[PDB]
């Protein structure tokens, strides 16, 4: 079989695994986390992307039950282990295929998808929006943010706001740019309409 | 004690009832309602505006989470018994109170009822949003073929609980039933920030798809 098969293949994995998912969430997900990851992949010029769409579409899926699918495809061991490799690892350096799976996930974390997501857990965990704090905006940018209750806000300034700086890709790096300013936009209108007229 | 005083005391009892909500949203929700009440009532020029401070601090008060409308309505009259307050004003904050929990008001409870109403949009109405599906265990999109106009009509019904199935069958329609022109300009932005966040959300949701 061709590499064209075998990614089908792990595809139909990946659906069948997460089959029992009431939401859709999980398969979606892995979904978005594929499509840019193929997107990067091309844009950084790598001719063959196997190990990186068999990582994204099997990575979530952890690693008995894994290798013994992975044993189906007719991989090489070096193939084979190069993948389990970037999953188990998905803190150590990769190579630029495990780079990239990185910063496609990365990339799911931030823009109106993370913020969505961000909203949800706080939603699922009953935490609040925002809550009032002492700390200046500035110092929500340090350590300090640890002291804040739990809140969806707070996940902004603890960590989604980091993940640009994180990407590895010039390519990441660019589409990480323009969500890291769309959720700039978004917390500012949150917190104008926060405060609106409020004084 | 004198109006602004009496509003202070309809501040701290809206505080006392929802003292217990551990996601501290309720009393947020309250404040920023007032706050938007106020602002529309300035810019409506209303001169007078008791009715619309106490009525929107309280427009929520009898519907206690924990017991039930009938020991909130008591307590919400014993409290206002304490505010001294004038027959006239008194059953125009009841009738508002009481239709906030399709009939026409007055344009003081029209204010209450814009005011109450914004919170629901923009980035705060996506906000909630989204973590009322995550309380409701509900994924935030679900895959469908119809257009944005089609998921506009009545159609919406048919599509599975989501998140962003809330912005088109109740969100998006809130604008349009803005009372007052000045909630109407304020939910024009929010209505717009919302269209545009749809916007980007679809635009990742279906990235190199
Ligand atoms: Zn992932
Ligand atoms: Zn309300």
């Amino acid at each position: 079989m061709n590499s064209r098969m075998k990614i089908k293949k792990a595809y139909e994995y990946m659906k069948s695994f997460h089959q029992h998912d009431t939401t859709g969430h999980d398969i979606a997900h892995v979904e978005r986390v594929y499509n840019n990851a193929c997107y990067i992949a091309k844009r950084e010029n790598i001719t063959d992307t196997l190990v990186i769409e068999l990582s994204s579409l099997l990575h979530d899926t952890v690693y008995d039950q894994l290798k013994q699918f992975l044993s189906t495809l007719d991989l090489s061991s070096e193939i084979s282990q190069q993948v389990l490799y970037i999953i188990k690892h998905m803190h150590v350096k990769l190579s630029i295929d495990g780079e990239i799976v990185r910063d496609a996930d990365r990339l799911d974390a931030i823009g109106a998808i993370g913020i969505a997501r961000t909203f949800q857990f706080s939603g699922h965990f009953g935490e609040p929006m925002w809550t009032e704090t002492k700390l200046s905006n500035e110092e929500l940018h340090t350590s300090l943010v640890e002291e804040l209750d739990n809140s969806a806000i707070k996940h902004f300034y603890e960590k989604l706001f980091k993940l640009k700086d994180l990407m590895h890709t010039p390519t990441a790096k660019k589409l990480a740019e323009e969500r890291h300013q769309f959720m700039i936009q978004y917390l500012k209108q949150f917190m104008s309409e926060w405060n609106f007229n409020k004084e």
